[PDB]
């Protein structure tokens, strides 16, 4: 896969967009997760679980029929920056959609 960077402004919002095969990956959820060094594990920030109940009550939004995943950080701070993954899940495994370097700009 390749990676992509999306250049934000702290205090702003910043969209990252990851397209993926809308068949190989239909009826897996997705997963936005922060990249511990090259090697070492992808740590959850949100994923792709309960967003029908979190309507009533960072954004993730799935388009599964055009296969694109959407994430919106919110309120960026410097901390935000770095590498991260696009995921989708299945069992125990989780596919690499994308990797994203957020860059954040102060």
């Amino acid at each position: 896969h390749n990676t992509t960077v999306f250049q934000g402004v702290a205090g702003q919002s910043l969209q990252v967009s990851c397209p993926y095969d809308s068949m190989k990956h239909w009826g897996r959820h997705k997963a936005w997760c922060r990249q511990l060094g090259e090697k070492g594990p992808c740590q959850r920030v949100v994923s792709t679980h309960n967003l029908w109940l979190l309507s009533f009550l960072t954004a993730i939004t799935d388009d599964t029929l055009g296969g694109t995943l959407t994430i919106t950080l919110r309120n960026l701070q410097p901390h935000d920056a770095g590498l991260y993954q696009c995921q989708s899940l299945h069992g125990s495994e989780a596919d690499t959609l994308r990797k994203v370097l957020v860059e954040v700009l102060a």
